[PDB]
């Protein structure tokens, strides 16, 4: 009846993502008071984005669309400190927004792979009307859409399929992987995460080294580490609404030079599930249950966890 799940992968991949989503799943969801809590994370990411942009503007030598925004950036930085705190006046959501509407603004916004951005950053500034409002309250999506990255070991417990699931969540940035190893007993399946859309980006602790050659060097050691032999490696191959955009406009061969297919989706996915499986030292004898996913999708969520769920049910 018990079954320890491990979650695993680079930082930004999605891990913390798939935990919330078994809150909402197998839970009743984020309660009043819960999604309240996540206000102040709402508010942190949707200024630390519009700062982000406008500091690499800067670095880039962008400027405004618009003069008349140079002051609402002044602005900006006068009235940041309360959003941090809880709090958005209609004067900090309407400097945002003239902020965000800006030419300029958007030109740099759409060189993000240049510098480093919250995935969420659109995601909240497209809906600054809404999270402004007098007595916002973040919802569901609001909620799995916040960024924090982990530190130390969150254990979360829920019942599914009549098993008792404990599912262990750590943090991938580069600090945090000594921490790896504390949690390698008794490890049911790991559930290894993989950003699709990081294939052109670049380590916010190193602007040298590629996210997803990080992310395979990574998977190699898993995968192939002898300790997990009689361990379900899960395998999910996440930001596939991510990526489903951006091979359409950056080329694949900033990763994989060699890669000669189409820049279209179901093309580059699987060349990317292919060089991730193809890391398997012992194909005959080891399986990698794969599957795409967008971790912030509950329904995508809850139809791939009930399928790896039977996987497990199966094999351990
Ligand atoms: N659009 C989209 N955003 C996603 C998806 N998966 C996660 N995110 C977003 O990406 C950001 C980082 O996700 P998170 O779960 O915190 O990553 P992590 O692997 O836990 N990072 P760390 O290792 O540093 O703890 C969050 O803002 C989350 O909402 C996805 O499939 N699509
Ligand atoms: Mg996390």
């Amino acid at each position: 009846r018990e079954v320890k799940l491990l979650l695993l992968g680079a930082g930004e991949s999605g891990k913390s993502t798939i935990v919330k989503q078994m809150k909402i799943i197998h839970e009743a969801g984020y309660s009043e008071e819960e999604c309240k809590q996540y206000k102040a994370v709402v508010y942190s990411n949707t200024i630390q984005s519009i700062i982000a942009i406008i500091r690499a503007m800067g670095r880039l030598k962008i400027d405004f669309g618009d003069a008349a925004r140079a002051d609402d950036a002044r602005q900006l930085f006068v009235l940041a400190g309360a959003a941090e705190e809880g709090f958005m006046t209609a004067e900090l959501a309407g400097v945002i927004k003239r902020l965000w509407k800006d030419s300029g603004v958007q030109a740099c916004f759409n060189r993000s792979r240049e510098y480093q951005l919250n995935d969420s950053a659109a995601y909240y500034l497209n809906d600054l009307d809404r999270i402004a409002q007098p007595n916002y309250i973040p919802t569901q999506q609001d909620v799995l859409r916040t960024r924090v990255k982990t530190t130390g070991i969150v254990e979360t417990h829920f019942t599914f399929k009549d098993l008792h699931f404990k599912m262990f969540d750590v943090g991938g940035q580069r600090s945090e992987r000594k921490k790896w190893i504390h949690c390698f007993e008794g490890v049911t399946a790991i559930i290894f995460c993989v950003a699709l859309s990081d294939y052109d980006l670049v380590l916010a602790e190193d602007e040298e080294m590629n996210r997803m050659h990080e992310s395979m060097k990574l998977f190699d050691s898993i995968c192939n580490n002898k300790w997990f032999t009689d361990t379900s490696i899960i395998l999910f191959l996440n930001k596939k609404d991510l990526f489903e955009e951006k091979i359409k406009k950056s080329p694949l061969t900033i990763c994989y030079p060699e890669y000669a297919g189409s820049n279209t989706y179901e093309e580059a996915a699987a060349y990317i599930q292919c060089q991730f499986e193809d890391l398997n030292k012992r194909k005959d004898t080891k399986e990698i249950y794969t599957h795409f996913t967008c971790a912030t999708d509950t329904k995508n969520v809850q139809f791939v966890f009930d399928a790896v769920t039977d996987v497990i049910i199966k094999n351990n």
